[PDB]
């Protein structure tokens, strides 16, 4: 069965081209909708098609977010049509990512090992490198998590995806308290703050980098209370100050007493304490004492991914980590002294 | 071995007694610390020794000594154990959960008939007019909080790490209840709710028991929410004004209200899908109480004087109100105390 639309380019100027695809599979459910993947008929690349359905009323926000968006640590736009389905339906298609960090990790999870530091390293770069670029433009993901972190294993590519939640935050303007999946929620979140900056992607960030190095989820709980209790019993109990700048109202209610537990008895005696120290500094009850991802970039733990000799295990070479836009580096340009390696300056 | 310590009776005054236990084995951990099982050497009787760290005063065994009723876990004793202290608080055992049965008859495809249903739910609302006539809120109403004896068909609800005595005008965590399990007006963040929570997140139960999986599935607030407008349509501006305020002028999915018939398999009892649709409502406020709920026609079949359990044995005590349990409305009696009872 060939299907063949007319279909607009994600990005560029407007010039709808015909596309045909087959072999089309689910490969996805939600609230959202559904995703199926898809054969191009013309190239024989794969694609993912998420199909939701289109409110009558406005711009669909996650595509005028994705149009804007063009960095290879973000899945890319190829294409978008409207098609029927009983109402109109927007088809985002996207690039077909082979594996999710989700999936990787439950690999290793379930033959008892973790994985290796080096991909620790690579993927968790490449998430705070997309996440500079996107906060860059004032846009907050909102549902940082390992299934939405696709995966090329061959060459250890990472690429943020489901831009559904997210939304370009403005100072004053409020928003929905109740986004961002169970395990990966700030705690200004769970204290349902409408209030909160981009520094909520920073924190979801770190939970991926905790449970990566741990092999299950720092903070788990099916309730919002569990969730806190975990974290209480990593970071303290957060002071009334603290509170106050999650979220005020939750001064004067009843906390769990309990003393900070020293970070690296949270983690297994292997664990490089670079990795240990970027946590702390990730997972940080005051939103804006958090790291920036830039500056998470610039982090001691990813020193190895700036020595000229790395290489993958497979043998490659490691992707293009070094070619920062003007745009990424713009909310601290000197950065780039860090960032940008000597052997990547040679003319 | 054997563990002798010297716990004080849950109820009653506080005169501790020896009590010895032996064959500790984990049943359950989670955020609070550990449920074991034991064995009492006395009696032979299974108990769960739930252990928390003691901080100030512990409302849960505050609340938990205030509480007798056959619906609730029952709390036998209390002790401390130890640089640190703990409370344990050694609660009845019980054979299964219905988060359990659900599964069971989930991976079989399967639905747990409709006898189990009625017996199940009701007494999960019997238990909830209890404690709500304290002014109890459990706020944490799901599937593994609901202990079941199969033999019996007798339910208990338990964990009362959550529960608060609600006091209008002082206000409460939003953060509480669990995934699939919470009222709109948590999702939205309110800290000003009320002891309707429950009955949302029974409402929850209910329909899951029917469906053979969660109504309102999902991971974050967002998917839950839009699980939620799937079936009870877009929530209005007042109807979001007694959720949370200042959650009006925000752009939500613009969807038309789902038949509830439609929602169920064509096998499903229109009682229930009634019952399910006065539950599962936006305005809290709208909701039936518990005891209108065990007042429901959909109960009616464990009001019939010829009613048994598919085991064979008689229905558990489904009768027995007292004057607190009524309290929220007296005249009720008349429909929940049949002539044969
Ligand atoms: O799922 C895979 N790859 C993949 C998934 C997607 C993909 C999957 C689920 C989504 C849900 C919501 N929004 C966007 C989504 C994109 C996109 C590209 N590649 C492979 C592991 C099978
Ligand atoms: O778990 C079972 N029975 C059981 C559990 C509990 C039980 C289990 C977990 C809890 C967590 C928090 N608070 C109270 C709890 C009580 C109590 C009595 N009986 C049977 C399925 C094995």
């Amino acid at each position: 069965k060939v299907t063949t639309v007319v279909a607009t380019p994600g990005q560029g100027p407007d010039r709808p081209q015909e596309v045909s695809y087959t072999d089309t599979k689910v490969i996805g459910n939600g609230s959202f909708g559904v995703v199926y993947q898809a054969k191009l008929c013309d190239s024989g690349e794969l694609v993912a098609i998420k199909k939701v359905l289109q409110d009558k009323r406005f711009k669909n926000r996650e595509l005028q977010i994705m149009r804007k968006l063009d960095h290879c640590n973000i899945v890319r736009l190829r294409y978008f049509f409207y098609s029927s389905g009983e109402e109109v339906y927007l088809n985002l298609v996207l690039d077909y990512v082979p594996e999710t960090v989700y999936r990787v990790a439950r690999h290793y999870s379930r033959a008892k090992q973790t994985l290796p530091v080096i991909y620790v390293k690579l993927y968790m770069y490449q998430l705070f490198r997309s996440l500079a670029y996107i906060h860059s433009f004032g846009i907050c993901h909102r549902d940082i998590k390992p299934q939405n972190l696709l995966l090329d294993p061959d060459t250890a590519v990472l690429k943020l995806c489901d831009f559904g939640s997210a939304k370009q935050l403005v100072r004053g303007e409020p928003n929905v308290s109740y986004i961002c999946s169970r395990y990966y929620r700030a705690p200004e979140l769970i204290f349902g703050a409408t209030d909160y900056t981009s520094s909520i992607d920073v924190w979801s960030a770190g939970c991926v980098l905790a449970e990566l190095l741990l092999g299950q989820p720092i903070f788990p709980g099916d309730s919002g209370v569990d969730q806190l209790v975990e974290i209480i019993k990593v970071l303290g109990t957060p002071t009334r100050e603290q509170i106050r700048e999650m979220n005020p109202n939750y001064t004067e209610f009843k906390f769990p007493q309990i003393k900070a537990h020293p970070w690296t008895k949270v983690f297994r005696p292997r664990t490089p304490p670079e990795a240990i120290a970027l946590c702390s500094r990730l997972l940080e009850y005051t939103p804006t004492a958090r790291l920036t991802p830039l500056e998470a970039c610039a982090h001691s733990f990813f020193d190895e991914l700036r020595d000229p000799n790395v290489k993958l295990p497979n043998g490659r070479d490691t992707p293009a980590l070094f070619n920062f836009t003007t745009q990424e580096l713009s909310s601290n340009p000197p950065l780039a002294t860090i960032l940008i390696p000597p052997h990547a300056r040679i003319q």
